[PDB]
């Protein structure tokens, strides 16, 4: 899970 995961999520703050 991307969004589940900080890394994955921080980077992506649009969606997340």
């Amino acid at each position: 899970g991307c969004c589940s995961d900080p890394p994955c999520r921080n980077k992506h703050p649009d969606l997340c």
